[PDB]
């Protein structure tokens, strides 16, 4: 169990001048009395000891006497801190007490500078920095990593801590101080910078959204003065994700929207990504930057949202501009291919149906033999196509089954089609069950192409989740009653002769596919009637609770995301159509036009691949009219 | 003042738990006075680091180690409908979570032993006649009888200690009655088997159905399956009385019409069974076309079908109105209560061997009491991370 950081009720673990031990020293710095610190310096020199030794620190974690004073801050100032640092200098300690860190697994790298920032004591922050505090210390402990349970991930940096805790006075002091300035490009163990740390702590709540966005813009403007040449937003972590890409993967849509469309007028203009071109009444025309957004570049935001995002807001991020117009233009260019692929699959299903319809148990046989070849070649083409898709997008289908359940069905139909034609060559009779199942699955796969139509493309998740929940209860009811009916029939000896036949008989009656046999000739026909009556009544109550649970969830949860999901379905489709087929791959066409926005910080003309978006909103226009 | 007990032996903290006054129960459970009057508080803040807040909660008269604790009163002596909300308040949420994590291995071990017992129960009943095969079958009947008595003695021990909890909370402990009934049928069937009578067979197959249906009790250990039904059962018994009047009224007339001019309708029991099977889709209706008054039978059967449809229509409407209007999400709170009742009974242990209760918390000296004695309490550390409250206090 991790020890507490500061417990006023639990003593710290312990794992000729008068004696001044750790217990006496920890008590003095806790009460903030510099008068009783006398005698510590004479003790250290007498036995050649230092304040950073293991005797003066908690053995379990490594908390020093200096951090005890910072934890016990009285109205922002501790009178014991300044004498404590002076004793360390006079004692000749090779390692500075100010830069001391813990060694515990839970608290690793935690120093006194981290505590002073969290306690919101700028006077304590200035006092430590003036004495030689390193501002580039990493708190790489389990408590400071993002995981389940008790944790606080602030970026593992003192500068990142002040930004996440909304302390602009501490951020300003650390960034520009004569003693030791803080760089905005500092990275933690995960490679996250200060801007990367903000998107991780960001939340869709309006309070946290206002905190992170205001902190994000302030650091960019301050970073433009301290480091004009360095582009802070193009820095990537160990996963290769920029702060724009990192917000897309995690799903922080509120900051993702702000970064995607931001506009700064006058000064700090090159820090903006949306530039207004012209407006005429309700019509507003803006140029959106397509840097790291367009699908032409590798690992773009459009690919991350559609194939690397697990957040439930992925269908709302494809609606924000310029992602709405960009995916619409890509769909309009590839709408002809989508129906061309639908036409080729429909012709393949037509040939598949006719051959299976007209096969025996020489022009007619020669054309039938030619038909079997086209089925086999079509099956392998669908087989190789889905394996290529499965090799590139193995993780997307595992995290999103509802978005790509047809991809598994296209493989299964392809596997059954190829293997049936192989079994046909082996002259076995088992090619027929595989042929009719691929015929059913082949025709049922035509519903995938309904997303191209706006009426048919534009609830089911709730249904499937509840069906598997109540299926387990029904199987217990199905298995329990089936065994008793067989055991009652096997003894006094047939509709109930085995568990498989009894479970099938009861299941067919439930779905209205058959009837129940009462076993009137059996001696215990009353017991069978009692068991069959119990099964029917328990099933009705079980189905009644299923309808009530489905009724309560859909009525209470009111949401209209049919349009947003449909745009996401097109987004996943158009991104895969841009890659092309497996046998031939197209060359990606870059979207946007290279326009010179202005002058960058380094003096180079700020040329970006802007994308023109035209928006007409009468509601917002009438509000701004005097 | 707060340690004074009334004639029922209940402190003001325990009395609020039994009556169900959750608002004052929450305040007494977690209160903090700074500066003066500090020893009157039960929640002491240890340290805070951003959203993380760590507090030491007093476990006096709360931990299950002491007799007649609050955890026992809420789970076994409370009739208030807020009993599923009192197990969510701290430190009762973390205390019951730590007790569940320590006893999660036993719960699945008991589930495994019951599953093996049901497997042996099924095979023996599946392979019994109307010498290694018979010797193993005879050994199987002994394990069934010993397993039945073990379940019989276990439920009687539970029924002796918690007679009042099951009377006041049937929905929370309806499986306990089913475990006895399955145990009674299992033991009595093996006894009737020794008596060489043929009535051991109806009792054997009913215990086989009830035995397999009792495996749904162990679904509370899973968070997906453990996490409405009260409203359904309340309405079904309400509309059952109206249906029985409809069932009994039409059955007598059909028999009286058939008994006079004299068979699907020969007695009230057979007529009520025939009409009930058609309602649930388990059979068909006989029109008595050979009877002279076949038109009257058609009129009576048409009236029964139409009145039943209107009766079932009102039942669906009443169920639809109550669930839609009453909007509440207590699936998580009830699941924690189901685990709370289970972990409190697992702490007692089995009937043949009872464990020694392990005291939760650590004896920490909070400060100085009013009489001068050091205020040492069995505090319990609770770590809470709430980003929503932290961002509000930020200037
Ligand atoms: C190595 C050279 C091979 C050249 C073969 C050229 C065939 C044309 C290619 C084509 O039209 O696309 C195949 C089509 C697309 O599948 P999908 O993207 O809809 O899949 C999306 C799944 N999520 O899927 C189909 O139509 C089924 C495949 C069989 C078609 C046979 C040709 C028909 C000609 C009329
Ligand atoms: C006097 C000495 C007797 C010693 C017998 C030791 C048997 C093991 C004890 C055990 O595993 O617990 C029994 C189990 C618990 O019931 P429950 O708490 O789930 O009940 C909760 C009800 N609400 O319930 C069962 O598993 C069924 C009982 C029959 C089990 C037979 C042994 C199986 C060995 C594989």
């Amino acid at each position: 169990e991790p020890p507490p950081m500061e417990s006023p009720f639990q003593r710290e673990d312990r794992n000729e001048p008068d004696r001044f031990d750790r217990d006496r020293l920890f008590s003095v710095v806790s009460r903030g009395v510099p008068e009783e610190l006398t005698g510590l310096l004479e003790y250290l020199r007498w036995n050649s000891k230092y304040l950073t030794d293991s005797a003066y620190t908690e053995g379990s974690t490594g908390k020093t006497c200096l951090m005890k004073a910072v934890l016990n801050l009285q109205d922002g100032v501790n009178a014991c801190i300044m004498p404590l640092l002076q004793i360390d200098k006079d004692s000749g300690n090779p390692k500075l007490l100010v830069n001391a860190q813990c060694t515990d697994e839970f608290y690793q790298g935690h120093s006194a500078l981290h505590i002073a920032i969290e306690k919101r004591s700028l006077q304590c922050v200035k006092l430590l920095v003036e004495n030689g505090a390193d501002v580039h210390l990493r708190a790489c402990g389990r408590f400071f990593q993002k995981h389940q349970g008790t944790c606080f991930y602030f970026g593992e940096l003192p500068l990142s801590l002040a930004a996440c805790t909304k302390q602009w006075d501490v951020v300003t002091y650390l960034l520009e101080n004569p003693h030791q300035p803080a760089s905005l490009e500092a990275t933690d163990s995960l490679g996250n910078t200060v801007l990367h740390a903000l998107v991780m702590i960001a939340d869709n709540s309006p309070e946290n959204s206002a905190l992170v966005i205001h902190m994000y813009d302030g650091l960019l403007q301050m970073g433009a003065r301290l480091c004009p040449t360095v582009q802070l937003e193009e820095i990537s972590n160990h996963q290769g994700l920029t702060p724009l890409k990192l917000a897309a993967k995690e799903g922080k849509i509120e900051i993702f929207r702000h970064i995607l469309q931001r506009e700064f007028s006058g000064p700090y203009q090159p820090l903006s990504r949306k530039f207004t071109e012209w407006c005429y009444g309700p019509v507003r025309v803006s140029l959106y930057d397509l840097s790291s957004v367009d699908s032409w570049e590798k690992n773009s935001v459009l690919e991350i949202i559609a194939f690397h995002c697990k957040s439930p807001n992925r269908h709302r991020m494809v609606v924000l501009e310029p992602l709405n117009k960009l995916l619409q233009e890509k769909w309009d260019r590839l709408v002809s291919r989508f129906f061309f692929n639908f036409a080729c699959y429909l012709v393949y299903m037509f040939i598949f149906t006719v051959v299976a319809y007209h096969q025996p148990s020489t022009f007619g046989e020669s054309m039938l033999l030619l038909g079997h070849i086209l089925i086999l070649l079509g099956g392998i083409y669908l087989l190789l196509g889905q394996l290529w898709y499965f090799w590139r997008r193995r993780l997307f289908i595992w995290i999103s089954f509802m978005d790509s359940y047809f991809e598994i069905l296209f493989l299964l139909q392809a596997l059954l089609t190829v293997l049936s034609q192989v079994l046909r060559f082996m002259e076995t009779e088992w090619y027929l069950p595989l042929l009719v199942l691929s015929l059913v699955l082949g025709w049922l796969n035509l519903l995938y192409y309904t997303r191209g139509f706006q009426h048919t493309g534009i609830i089911q998740k709730v249904i499937l989740r509840d069906l598997l929940r109540f299926l387990l209860v029904y199987l217990v009811f199905l298995f329990g009653f089936a065994v008793a009916l067989v055991s009652l029939s096997r003894e006094a000896r047939a509709p109930y002769r085995s568990i498989l036949d009894a479970s099938l008989e009861l299941f067919k009656f439930t779905i209205g596919m058959g009837e129940l046999a009462f076993q009137e000739q059996l001696r215990f026909r009353g017991v069978v009637l009692l068991l069959l009556l119990a099964y029917v009544l328990l099933t009705y109550v079980l189905l009644l609770n299923m309808l009530i649970a489905l009724m309560s969830e859909t009525v209470n949860h009111v949401a209209d995301n049919s349009w947003s999901i449909w745009k996401l379905q097109k987004a996943i489709s158009v991104l895969e159509m841009e890659n092309g087929y497996w046998w031939c791959r197209r060359k990606k066409h870059r979207e946007g036009r290279l326009l010179k926005v202005g002058t960058r910080g380094d003096g180079t003309p700020d040329e970006r691949w802007c994308f023109r978006v035209e928006e007409v909103n009468w509601a917002a226009w009438e509000k701004t009219l005097p």
